[PDB]
């Protein structure tokens, strides 16, 4: 696996939730897609409360 | 985000679920996370009839 490519972004996308200004529509599915890298990737970025 | 990007990041993911040699959990979690950018991003890679 690419792990650092993903995990680059990973970051990338964690900081669209926060600095994005991405509709709430966008926030929505983007959280769950965070959540779900993280296992696909096994690696994380803290933020509570993404909840996985 | 751009599209552009989000384009490349979803391409480089649907690449990982067939080449990264992730673990069953960590796939399905790659497919389920494609759905969820394909739907954030308003672009289209994998098409699953399964993305809400
Ligand atoms: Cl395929």
């Amino acid at each position: 696996m690419k792990k650092r490519l993903a995990y680059a972004i990973i970051q990338f996308l964690h900081d669209q939730l926060r600095h994005g200004g991405l509709s709430s529509d966008a926030q929505e599915s983007l959280e769950v897609a965070i959540q779900c890298l993280e296992t696909a990737f096994g690696v994380t970025v803290e933020d509570s409360d993404l909840a996985l």
